[PDB]
């Protein structure tokens, strides 16, 4: 078979939105944090054009929360990330690389400061919950760690602002990027952040009152018709163009923040303790020997399922292509590659095999646009 | 909406066997430890009948290892589990429930004792590696923790013994259940355990020398025609009939081992140090308020994708059905359910609404067969 079906089970968790999206045209799934995440609603290029011009409602429930509350909750959150949260404020979100004893990436969540003693870690695809539980047990921290009943619905695209203002009024229009607050829908208060995994604008509703969230989802579709609302999901083209990086795809637990472009989030000259601070000082002094870069490849199609080596002019491996797609903007294939320091330079040439032919590419900066 | 395609990416990791199985009729995948695990090679019933009669070779590379080595390794491994490993022997495997600060299940791995200071933890679907790393950081344990390059291939079914003897000769016939040793294939030594996720007999080859394991895979198909060898995968029907439990399906991180039938593996009266030991003591003294039980249901079809409530005659929830299938042995649907203390007794009747029919069922003992 060309395509393979996904085998559902309790373990591949469904979401509060599954039954809806399956009547709205979902065509493919991925699995993210042991949960169904839509991967396509038909054509990826059509979804991309629609996202950049209208507004979409997304089931991103698979962006699970790790809730850490209690006396030592701030310190435990800080312990896991190289980002300095000492001046963090309630009502703000923070992109926080989580690192291990080697200084290597575990996850790249968004952290929400709900209170000094209550934090939500909105995670990429790894079981941060068990990292946090292990750390807390070993450090004898006085915290409570749970995966709360939170199921994010995102509203993304340039008409997200107009749609959300229609539903919630003027107060939501004051919400700054990466801020959050609480908004009433039909008597129920929901936490809503201005965030999401696109650079096309919008919001993430952190649904705790599940039935009210399901009704809000339906209401967004009913009153969003004038904005050409449609279902959607994180878009491969958009996210590669925007260089929105994906744990497990572009970087993994063998990479450190300096190999990923996370330099601005590694706080080494402050007094905070975090895992691997250690080794991260050593890595920053010497400099990385590999780094994520963009590539352009002159061909019109690709289906990347895993890493592909890229090669030099002497057929020595000089990097690894990790994410890729056809970009209508460039009218060629673009992608994200971990490249050796020999071939870093924007415009450096390389060779790659697609099917059984050697095809030329060039290295470029991120983001692409 | 009926079946949905899986969307492949680097993050949904492929295995050393992917290219082979995709020429051998794989039709459906699940995701297990962020890795492709085959779910079907066409009809599940036909796969079931074949496994019960003959022999299958399985890609179960998604059964990842956590390797913990060094001076404090034995201690860290024991810290994670309620099972007493104090008299553990090199060359043996042990079923070892992994427990958190609440006494709840994180994973139900098989632990292989390679040396006093080298342990492999063969895991179910959760990121045990990060639990280990967290604990090790807090305790400042002198350990190395890695996910090694190990990609299990299983050989399962009543003809597995004869096929393996064919390849490896008499000495493999000496291997006892849950034992392992090293066996030469074409000059490469492979760790082989008598284990696997069926009750139909066989082995798991812990392939480290990937190229050699791939050659072995091919060789088993070539020499296994005598035994009607075929490809396959863990089988829903067989595993429910055999009462083999799956983390994330039958039990999860809100359940403790006394709710799951793991009592024999919980060591409370020895001197071992592990997480939640106090709380398991508290919990054992009250007794569980819910437990896993078997059910039989009077219909011939089901497609279970999540928990389904099961009811008494006056419409109160008495439990949650978590895994189910049609069983050709029973000529009816069977399953595994978390049932409330009020309604455990074998033979207790219940009702379940499936679409337009209320269907009768009853509670029963595990295992079924
Ligand atoms: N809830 C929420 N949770 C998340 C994601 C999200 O999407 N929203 N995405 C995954 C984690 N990855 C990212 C990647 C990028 C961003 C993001 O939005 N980044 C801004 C960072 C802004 C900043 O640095 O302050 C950027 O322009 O790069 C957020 C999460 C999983 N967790
Ligand atoms: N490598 C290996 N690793 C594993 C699995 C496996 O399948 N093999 N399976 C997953 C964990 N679950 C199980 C469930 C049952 C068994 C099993 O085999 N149980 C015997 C227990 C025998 C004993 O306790 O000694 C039984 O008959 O119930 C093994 C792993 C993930 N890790
Ligand atoms: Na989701
Ligand atoms: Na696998």
């Amino acid at each position: 078979m060309k395509n393979f079906s996904i085998a559902k089970s309790r373990r591949l968790r469904s979401t509060p939105y599954t039954s809806r999206i399956e009547k709205q045209g979902v065509t493919a799934y991925t699995i993210y944090n042991h949960m169904l995440l839509p991967a396509a609603f038909g054509s990826i290029e059509d979804s991309y054009k629609h996202l950049k011009e209208h507004v979409q409602i997304w089931d991103v429930a698979a962006e699970r929360q790790v809730e850490i509350s209690g006396k030592d909750s701030a310190e435990l959150v800080q312990l896991m990330t190289c980002r300095d949260l000492s001046k963090s404020k309630i009502g703000r979100c923070y992109y926080c690389p989580i690192i291990d004893e080697n200084g290597n990436l575990v996850n790249d969540p968004v952290v929400l400061k709900l209170d000094e003693n209550k934090w939500w870690i909105s995670i990429a695809d790894s079981d941060v919950i068990f990292f946090a539980k292990g750390l807390a047990s070993g450090h004898k921290f006085d915290v409570k760690i749970v995966e709360p009943v939170v199921d994010i619905m995102a509203i993304q695209g340039p008409k997200s602002f107009a749609l959300m203002e229609k539903v919630f009024g003027k107060k939501i229009t004051e919400l700054k990027f990466f801020g959050f607050d609480y908004f009433d829908f039909e008597g129920t208060k929901h936490l809503i952040a201005r965030s999401g995994w696109s650079k096309q604008g919008g919001y993430e509703v952190y649904v705790e009152n599940t039935q009210s969230g399901q009704k809000l989802y339906d209401h967004l579709f009913e009153v969003g018709k004038e904005f050409n609302v449609g279902p959607g999901c994180p878009n491969l083209i958009e996210r590669i163009e925007s260089a929105l990086l994906s744990y497990g795809n572009d970087f993994d637990n063998n990479d450190n923040p300096f190999e990923c472009g996370f330099d601005q989030y590694v706080s080494l000259d402050s007094d905070i303790n975090f895992l691997g601070k250690e080794k991260l000082k050593e890595i920053k002094l010497k400099g990385p020997q590999k780094k994520l870069r963009g590539v352009k490849i002159d061909i019109k199609e690709i289906s990347l399922t895993g890493s592909k080596n890229i090669y030099d002019e002497n057929n020595n491996v000089i990097g690894e292509l990790r994410s890729a797609c056809y970009s209508p903007h460039f009218q060629k294939v673009i992608g994200i590659a971990m490249i050796k320091k020999s071939h870093w330079e924007a415009s450096q040439g390389f060779k790659i095999q697609i099917n059984d032919n050697t095809i030329n590419g060039n290295v470029c900066d991120l983001p692409f646009i």
